[PDB]
């Protein structure tokens, strides 16, 4: 007799992703919770539930071989609906390039990128007919405006705003998706040739994003 | 040379004619991609250096950054540019059609790897060196794609990444080349996400609907 509704909320034990844990199991929506560690007391308050998952997300082979196992669709299997809060995500390394570790880098991408990314595909593929999904991208204000010192962080999330355009535009059974801000925190040879004469140009770097076709 | 430039993904394509063509003028080019280039080597003489290294590998990457190449191919280099053109666009296809490992690979080499070899060129090169990174960008990375959303996500964090590092000896450019509290939020996001016009649009701020 487990909830028709369910959620997945990613990054589950503090912050947004908790208070939309918690409110989804008052609101009797069954809430896989994914995150490193587990909430410190909403087991006892929500009691089964709540299905706690310890999973790094930032480690991507790891997230694969979960979703390569069954706990997913064990979760959804028998669902009206499920949605998933896409909330887990990191601000570091914060900085310009100078202060940025790689290794912070490439955590930040895996985590803010390529787990919602991967979970998005995989809650379409877990849920069978007649199961709608509803697929929310946490997302920010810096993935609309830059911000200096933000330029990892607001890449990440100009990634998800994007991605939920694009899906929008095909064709799929029962979904819906939005990047949601939520207030908290020619031949080769030819166009090698104009990149490179732009790239050494005077007026190179002087408007941040450009289109060869523009330049004269 | 004075003049140096990274080119990832030059064995074939875009990344190919951009490596050949600064070899001919008189810039010493850094190949970056899993294999070498099947020709090129040859006529290059000293003026090419090729690195074999898997840039969807984040933890390859890293250990590469952390070594002493980088640093010694821009040692002493007055300018030293920067092409971020390694990419793939699978997998093509519907949320329902993509392979997850694929996505993983593909937000790996198209953002991450761009990401953090540019943070890691700025550290290698020390002034008076000036510095000039290119992200290979799309009109896919503004313009919105069915069955190109993982292609679509990748290109415009390039864009956004470009936008925040300028307002921070370094120019950058991503160009297409034409081929409240807590429980607020979480109150206003839940509500959203069950009501009927969720997914209506497909950005929204809880500050506006």
């Amino acid at each position: 007799c487990a909830p028709r509704v369910r959620a997945i909320v990613t990054g589950h034990t503090r912050g947004l992703g908790a208070s939309l844990a918690e409110q989804l199991l008052q609101q009797d929506i069954a809430v896989l919770g994914v995150s490193r560690s587990r909430h410190p007391s909403l087991a006892a308050t929500a009691g089964d539930r709540l299905v706690e998952t310890e999973l790094d997300l930032s480690d991507t082979a790891a997230v694969a071989a979960w979703l390569a196992g069954g706990a997913l669709r064990s979760f959804v299997d028998g669902a009206s609906l499920v949605l998933l809060f896409n909330n887990a995500g990191v601000v570091d390394p914060i900085g310009p390039l100078a202060a940025q570790d790689p290794a912070l880098v490439a955590r930040a991408v895996a985590l803010n990128v390529a787990a919602p990314l991967m979970l998005s595909a995989a809650l379409v593929q877990a849920a069978a007919a007649p199961t709608e999904c509803r697929v929310l991208h946490v997302s920010s204000g810096a993935a609309r405006n830059a911000y200096a010192g933000w330029s990892v962080y607001c890449a990440t999330k100009a990634a998800l705003d994007h991605h939920a355009r694009a899906v929008a535009l095909d064709a799929n059974r029962a979904l819906r998706i939005c990047s949601v801000a939520p207030g908290v925190v020619s031949t080769p040879d030819e166009a090698a040739r104009h990149l490179i004469r732009y790239a050494l140009s005077d007026a190179f770097g002087a408007e941040p994003t450009a289109d060869v076709r523009n330049l004269p």
